DNA sequence: CCGACGTCGCATCAGC
DNA sequence: GCTGATGCGAG
DNA sequence: GTCGG
């Protein structure tokens, strides 16, 4: 933090009006590299010509950072930060289900605040409503020993729905993390593979019947999207919470498991060190590329540590894929 | 100079 | 009613 | 906005 952090605070503010206000989605993930990069950098950043070194920094953040350092404020963002309308727009987005559109419309017919959207609940999608009721839970972090007691329940009514299934808790709480922000379940059983009833049905159905899971987002043949909650105690209530739930089939489960699994940078890596090593991996399956580039059929896996042979990796731990 | 920067499931909107 | 686009939130 | 063909 403090070493660079005026920076990298100013960053991720004008990267949130890109992605918002902008709707430039690309330099909203510029900013974020740029972001992520020196946030990396244990030093603390003399100059704008300093920090251009780093890949992702570039000519109009080597200047924005000079402006911040020599005067410690940066003019555009001091007066983005003033502005009525973009500053609405920028907070609205922070409700689930209100991206840069909803936002913009809302904004544009008066809808500024909170308490405006609760006003017009006639106006919002379902999705919309949920996220409203849900706002302040859903900024809140998921502590570990809950995610343990999360897993706990849906480990246990997969299992008692049908004992074949499989059924992986991803994202960062596999690798080890101290706090999550939602759940990434994993879900595939015996029946269902690419040349494969109600799979994905009956265990929502069984986490609703239990009580775990309080709202629905969105559902399908393949993926879940909802709310849950941990049961009181006496004690306070829990936090309801983000869960995802994706069927896959069962040949392309591991391969499910590895790119849910992450992070993100370490699965450009893979994908960068199975590219010269003759393979593609993507978040289906793994193939190789023959001599032009032609991929041929995909190879069978029946473990992550499969994906990992086919391209001369050791098995590298979950807690260990931070890149 | 100029295009890639993932793509997809699902809910909902637009057009027919 | 049907089909395709667009919005959203996920690596 | 940055990078790179
Ligand atoms: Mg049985
Ligand atoms: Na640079
Ligand atoms: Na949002």
């Amino acid at each position: 933090e403090t070493l660079n952090g005026g920076i990298t605070d100013m960053l991720t503010e004008l990267a949130n009006f890109e992605k918002n206000v902008s709707q430039a989605i690309h330099k909203y993930n510029a900013y974020r590299k740029a972001a992520s990069v020196i946030a990396k950098y244990p030093h603390k950043i003399k100059s704008g010509a300093e920090a251009k070194k780093l890949p992702g920094v570039g000519t109009k953040i080597a200047e924005k950072i000079d402006e911040f350092l020599a005067t410690g404020k940066l003019r555009k963002l001091e007066k983005i930060r003033q502005d009525d309308t973009s500053s609405s727009i920028n907070f609205l987005t922070r409700v689930s289900g209100i991206g840069p559109s909803a936002a913009r419309k809302f904004v544009d017919e008066g809808i500024k605040t909170l308490e405006d959207l609760r006003k017009n609940e006639d106006k919002l999608n379902h999705h919309q409503r949920i996220g409203l009721k849900y706002f302040g839970d859903f900024e809140k972090r998921i502590p570990r020993e809950e995610m343990l007691q999360m897993q706990d329940i849906v480990l246990n009514e997969v299992k008692k729905v049908d004992s074949e299934y499989i059924a992986t808790v991803c994202g960062s709480f596999r690798r080890g993390a101290e706090s999550s922000g939602d759940m990434d379940v994993l879900l595939t059983h015996p029946s269902f593979t690419s040349e494969s009833q109600k799979l994905l049905h009956q265990v929502v159905e069984q986490l609703q019947k239990v009580h775990f899971i309080t709202d629905t987002l969105s559902k399908g043949e393949t993926k879940f999207m909802g709310v849950c909650q941990l049961p009181s105690k006496d004690e306070k209530e829990y936090p309801h919470r983000r869960i995802d739930i994706r069927l896959i089939p069962k040949d392309q489960y591991y391969c499910g498991v590895l790119y849910f699994t992450g992070s993100d940078i370490f699965n450009k890596n893979m994908r960068a060190h199975a590219l010269e090593k003759g393979f593609t991996i993507n978040e289906y399956t793994i193939r190789p590329l023959g001599v032009t580039g032609v991929a041929g059929e995909p190879l069978p896996v029946d473990s992550e540590k499969d994906i990992f042979d086919y391209i001369q990796w050791k098995y590298r731990e979950p807690k260990d894929r931070s890149e």
